[PDB]
C-alpha cells in the first residue's frame, strides 16, 4: 500500500540539495516521503551568500514525538545526509533505533556526509567530532551507505589507491554493519579516459555478494545536491530491485546523468559560450527531470566484478 | 521557466500547507521555492501535533540571504495559512519589494480566516489579522481564493444567495484582485443539499483592449468527511491552471475542481478500505494522484454566469 521514508536533511528555498533534492523524486516514484528540515536556508552554502536557521535536537525530538502521539512512527526506509552538528546526529540514531524496534524491517539509507577530495587529496567539512559517532553509531545502524571514496577512507581509516582497496574497504565497511556499501565517486582510473570517475557498488545477501563498477564521464562543473539525489535514488531503485545491486545502480546513475545532462545544457545556453556557469545556473534542472526519474533510459552498464 | 514562491506550512506527515502545493506545483513544471512557515509533526486536526513556527525575523533573514544573492525574482508568490500579523506584515513587504522587482508578479492569495462547522462560522486566526489582510495584503493580491466565510469577513457583508455572492465578489474586485474564486458555499443547489458551491469571477483586459468579466459556478457533490489541505490544493492549481488558460477561468476552475474530485476520491477510497476514517487516513493521497495532477480528467463543467 505505501512505502513510508523518513528524511532527515536540510531544506534550501532556492534550490536543490537535500531534501530538495530528494524529495521530488521519490514523490514522483511513488513513495511516501516526509521530509524533516534539519535546516531552512535560503540556498546551499555554495553561494556568495547565504542565510537561514537550523533545527537543534530537542526540536527533532519535538517532531518526533508529535509522530509518536500519533502512531505514525512506522517507518519502512529512513534516509538521512549532511548534519553538522553532533547532538542532531545523536539524536538521529536514537529515532532510527526506536523507528527499527517499531519496525524490525525497515531499511536505513545512510550518507554519510564527512567532506571530499578536490584536486587529489580532499577536506573534510564537517566538524571532526562527528566522524567517531559515524563510525560507532550510525554506520553500524546503517543498511545501506553511500560515501564518496574520501568518506570511505575516514569510516575505515585506510586509504584507497586502487579499485582493489576500494573494495576491501568496502568489505570493512560491510563488517562494521551495512549490507549495501556504494562508494558513489572516487579518483580511480578509467580505461576509458582520463574523462571519468568510477562509482563501486558492494551488496551482501546461501551468503553471497554482488559487486559492481561504473564508469561515468565527467561533466565539466561542481554540482550541488548531486550526492544526495544519488542516495534517494538509489533508495528507491535498490528499492524496485532488491538483490539487483546492477540494476539498481544502473537507474540511479542514468537518472543523474539526465539530469545533469540537462542541467549543464541550460548553464551553459544562460552562461553563454566560453562563460563557466555561476552555481545558480548549476542548480539541479529538477522538475524537468521528472520523466527522466520516472523512467530513466539506461545510458551506463555496469560491470560484474 | 515559471518561478513560484510559496510561503506557507509545513508539516512531517501529511499535507496541507506547502505539502500540498508543492509536489503538485512541482509536477506540472513549476519552478516553485517552498519558505516553510511552520514546520510540524502533522496537521492540527489530529489528537496531538508538536511542532516549531516562523517568526518574521527569520522570514526576513531567508529573504535577505535570496536577495543578497539577486534570486528575489519570481513570476508568483503564494501564501496560505499564517497565523501571526508579524508574520503577516513582513509577508507584505515581501511581496511589494518582488513586485517592484517584477511588476508582471502574480500574487496569488488564500487569506485564511476561519469557516462555517454546519450553520455556524468562526475564525481560526488571529482576528487582528482581518484589518491586516482588508488594507494591505488583499490590495497587493491578483488572485483569491476565499471560502465563503472569508469573503463575507474580508466584505463585510454576509452571502445567503448566489445574488449577494456576486456583489461581494464585486467588492472583493474593487479591493484590489481580479480573480476572486470563492472555494466553497453552502449556498443553495438545484442538485440538492449535499452539494458545495464554488463561485468564480475574473476581470481581465483582452486585446481589443476592453475590461471584460468572466463568471462562474460550479456545484460540488459533497462527501461525508473533512479534509485538511484541500482548500492550500485548490489554491494551488488554480494558480497553475490560471496560468495555463490565463483568459479562461471556466477551463481552469474546471481543471482544479476535477483535480480535487481526482484526488479526494482515490483518498476517500483509501480510507474506506482502512476504517470511520480518521484524520490520518483522510491526509491527501497526493503522491498517488499524479497522473490526475498532470492531466485532469474533467468530470464537472461550470455553468457559466
Ligand atoms: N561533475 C560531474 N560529472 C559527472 N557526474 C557527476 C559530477 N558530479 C556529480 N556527478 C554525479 O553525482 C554522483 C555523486 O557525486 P558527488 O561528487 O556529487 O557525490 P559524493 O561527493 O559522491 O556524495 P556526498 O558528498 O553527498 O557523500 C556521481 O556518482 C555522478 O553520478
Ligand atoms: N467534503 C468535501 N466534499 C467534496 N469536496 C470537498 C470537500 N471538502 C473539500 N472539497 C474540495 O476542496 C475545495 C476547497 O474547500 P475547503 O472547504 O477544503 O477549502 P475552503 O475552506 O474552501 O478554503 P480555505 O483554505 O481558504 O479555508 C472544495 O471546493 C472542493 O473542491
Ligand atoms: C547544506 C547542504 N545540503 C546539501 C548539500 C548537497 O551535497 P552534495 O553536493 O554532496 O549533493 C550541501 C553541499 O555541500 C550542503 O551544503
Ligand atoms: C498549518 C495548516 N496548513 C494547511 C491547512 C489546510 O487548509 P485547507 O483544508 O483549507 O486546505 C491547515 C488546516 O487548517 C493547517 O492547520
Ligand atoms: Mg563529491
Ligand atoms: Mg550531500
Ligand atoms: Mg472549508
Ligand atoms: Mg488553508
Ligand atoms: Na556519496
Ligand atoms: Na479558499
Amino acid at each position: 500500500e505505501e512505502c513510508r521514508v523518513l528524511s532527515i536533511q536540510s531544506h534550501v528555498i532556492r534550490g536543490y540539495v537535500g531534501n530538495r533534492a530528494a524529495t521530488f523524486p521519490l514523490q514522483v516514484l511513488g513513495f511516501e516521503i516526509d521530509a524533516v528540515n534539519s535546516v531552512q536556508f535560503s540556498n546551499h552554502t555554495g553561494y556568495a551568500h547565504w542565510k537561514g536557521q537550523v533545527l537543534n535536537s530537542d526540536e527533532l525530538q519535538e517532531l518526533y514525538e508529535g509522530l509518536r502521539l500519533n502512531n505514525m512512527n512506522k517507518y519502512d526506509y529512513v534516509l538521512t545526509g549532511y548534519t553538522r552538528d553532533k547532538s542532531f546526529l545523536a539524536m538521529v540514531v536514537d529515532i532510527v533505533q526506536e523507528l527499527k524496534q517499531q519496525n524490525p524491517r525497515l531499511v536505513y539509507v545512510c550518507d554519510p556526509v564527512l567532506g571530499d577530495k578536490w584536486d587529489g587529496e580532499g577536506s573534510m567539512y564537517v566538524p571532526e567530532d562527528l566522524l567517531p559517532v559515524y563510525k560507532e553509531k550510525v554506520v553500524p545502524l546503517a543498511d545501506i551507505i553511500t560515501p564518496n571514496q574520501f568518506e570511505a577512507e575516514l569510516l575505515s581509516g585506510r586509504k584507497i589507491h586502487s579499485q582493489e582497496e576500494a573494495l576491501r574497504v568496502m568489505d570493512m565497511l560491510h563488517s562494521m554493519g551495512p549490507d549495501t556499501v556504494v562508494i558513489t565517486s572516487s579518483d580511480l582510473p578509467s580505461p576509458q579516459g582520463s574523462n571519468y570517475l568510477i562509482v563501486l557498488g558492494s551488496q551482501r545477501r546461501s551468503v553471497v555478494m554482488e559487486r559492481i563498477r561504473m564508469d561515468i564521464r565527467k561533466v565539466d562543473a561542481v554540482f550541488v545536491g548531486t550526492g544526495d539525489l544519488f542516495a534517494a535514488m538509489l533508495l528507491a531503485w535498490t528499492h524496485k530491485h532488491p538483490n539487483n545491486l546492477k540494476v539498481a545502480c544502473e537507474k540511479t546513475v542514468s537518472t543523474l546523468h539526465h539530469v545533469l545532462q540537462r542541467t549543464i545544457q541550460c548553464a551553459k545556453a544562460q552562461a553563454g559560450e566560453g562563460v563557466r556557469p555561476s552555481p545558480m545556473q548549476l542548480e539541479l534542472r529538477m522538475v524537468q527531470s521528472k520523466r527522466d526519474i520516472e523512467d530513466p533510459e539506461i545510458v551506463v552498464q555496469a560491470t560484474v566484478l
